């Protein structure tokens, strides 16, 4: 996979979001990347259940339903969502930017957003014996495709909202469901929540609290799954062909400290038009830095506009950085 | 009182949000603006039209883009000093000292200086007597409907404003005359429909391209002499009020006074949004810097950096970064 793109941003957070947008709104096409295998960054991986207050104009506003105003707003551009990849490597041929990302995908670009925040998201592991070793053969972080889980027996662990979602949507496709988590409450919608436990009541999948994982055992693939009561130490052995891990994401600063950028305390630094250290290539969000600048989301989308109005304007240079009103202009996508 | 932590000039977005911030930092703080209702830019010329880039708003009327910012700011309990405008900005020890156009004088430990292109004003037509009888007859806004109830009124302008306000008063009035320099009015489509199916069933009188020559009195308003600006044919109209809704405009003015260091008429400030003057900062169309664009979202950014560096400023216990939002309890309780 070689595809190209006048800009290619690495993160599809809130502010990666909105340079989407921006890149768009300047007629320009644009390509995701992020590891996470959704959009939204941190308010989706590690939030999105909680009000925000500080955004502007919204007095009040769910992390997943601010995430969901971003993915509409960027789509009537048709963006290119290249989720599940990491960025790992940045380099410039001739007059374009090629980046491989950790599924050996190679993508080009003109120009250079990074909205890397804090770093790349990865599932946290339960650090089980058997897990690591049956990962590939049994074991999953994600799910790419329902056909993958159907008629299958499934275990899923997990108590945030992601697990909740994917036990609900599977109810769709596998033969049959046990999902554990380690208290009674999830940190999930309670709509979502009470959406399972009547799944639960109703039979269609088993809720077990408090539970962990205690071990995953097989012999070519998963086989079995043995969970146990926190308080007790009981434990109970599960007979399952699939034990999807979703436990939550973790950040690592990753491979962004490889690219040869100017950085300050694995921050990246940039000039007021948030331009890093290497030309064509611009950054914006909780990962620039800059006297004055604070980890708030109010901030990172001025930064984005910024960032994408720039950016475009080096991709293409019959335009200017200054955009004009929006609102003068025909509604995005026309 | 006339007393609170920071006084920020102007309330139009980013003014606003600046103040939503220094109340999240369990400030006070007060407004200035000589526009009578928040908004700027967004309330004074374009508050019915669609805004596609502010973040997270797919698109968001700009006037509902205001009423959601004031409804941000108000668990704060914020002082809005509107209808008034900012003259001077001195400092007394500890304090920053700012006198309005109404004679007041307010004081705040810090400053957030949030005025765009420059203070709103009505637009004036120039007319002998305009002045003179301005509020004895002549005005620049519509108070309350009673204010011309049975009255004979001549209403000049071209927009929205004007072409409204001649449609809403057309039940209240004795008589209206709309007058606009341009043959054409440029108001709401169906705005311009309306009045011109009002004019064809008689309702009121319409006259384009015709502007203000003069306004008459002896205590009050009496007449009014308008002419075609081509013909230069002059009428004289019988009115009991002359109501000049023609627009706004902006005007650098006094902000020019203020000893901050300026480059264009723009406030520069550094990535902290401080300007030249201690205890001083600014964010919005006023500023400059490199990259700086007329956004309403970048706008917004910069008020975040300006009210927490400015919060720091008045309250040094306080840290710039806030920490947050979500992890604290809901503004106002
Ligand atoms: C619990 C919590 C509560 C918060 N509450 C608030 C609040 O109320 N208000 C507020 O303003 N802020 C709040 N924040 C901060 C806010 O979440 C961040 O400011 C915001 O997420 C930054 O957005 P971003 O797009 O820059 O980056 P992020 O949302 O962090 O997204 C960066 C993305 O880029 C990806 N990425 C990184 N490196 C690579 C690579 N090499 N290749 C590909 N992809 C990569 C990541 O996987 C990630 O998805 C909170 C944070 C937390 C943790
Ligand atoms: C999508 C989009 C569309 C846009 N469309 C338009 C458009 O159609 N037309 C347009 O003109 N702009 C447009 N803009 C620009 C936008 O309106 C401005 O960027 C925004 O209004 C700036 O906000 P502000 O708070 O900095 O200042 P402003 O909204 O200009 O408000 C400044 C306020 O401070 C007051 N003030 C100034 N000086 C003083 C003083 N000395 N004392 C007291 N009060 C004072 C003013 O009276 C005013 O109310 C658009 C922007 C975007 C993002």
């Amino acid at each position: 996979a070689a595809d190209h793109t006048d800009v290619l941003i690495v993160g599809a957070g809130p502010t990666g979001l909105f340079a989407g947008f921006y890149v768009g709104m300047r007629g320009l096409s644009f390509r995701f990347v992020d590891p996470l295998p959704e959009p939204g960054g941190q308010l989706t991986a590690l939030y999105p259940e909680k009000y925000i207050y500080d955004v502007a104009g919204f007095p009040k506003v769910y992390a997943k339903d601010l995430v969901k105003g971003l993915v509409e707003q960027v789509a009537p551009f048709n963006p290119v969502y290249s989720l599940g990849e990491r960025a790992e490597t940045l380099e410039r041929e001739g007059d374009l930017f090629k980046v491989t990302t950790s599924q050996g995908n190679a993508y080009t670009a003109k120009a250079v957003i990074i909205a890397a925040g804090v770093g790349a998201f990865e599932p946290r592991r339960i650090g089980a014996p058997g897990e690591r070793e049956f990962e590939g053969r049994g074991v999953y972080y994600a799910v790419k495709s329902k056909a993958e889980f159907q008629g299958k027996r499934v275990l899923i662990v997990g108590g945030g909202d992601s697990a909740v979602d994917w036990a609900l949507n599977l109810l769709d496709t596998a033969r049959r469901i046990t999902l554990i988590h380690r208290r009674p409450q999830f940190r999930a919608h309670e709509a979502s929540v009470k959406e399972l436990m009547k799944a639960h009541e109703e039979g269609r999948l088993e809720v077990l609290t408090p539970y962990e994982l205690r071990r995953v055992e097989g012999d070519e693939r998963v086989r079995w799954a043995v969970v146990f009561h926190n308080q007790t130490q009981e434990e109970l052995a599960l007979e399952v062909d699939a034990v999807l891990i979703l436990a939550g994401y973790i950040t690592k600063l990753g491979p962004l400290a490889n690219w040869g950028l100017a950085l300050e305390k694995n921050k990246i630094k940039v000039d007021t038009t948030m331009a890093t250290s290497i030309p064509g290539v611009y950054a914006c969000g909780d990962i620039v830095t800059y006297p004055g600048k604070l980890p708030l989301i109010v901030l990172g989308f001025g930064e984005a506009a910024i960032a994408a109005n720039h950016a475009a304007a080096y991709a293409n240079p019959a335009l200017k950085v200054n955009p004009g009103h929006s609102s003068e202009k025909a509604a995005p996508g026309t």
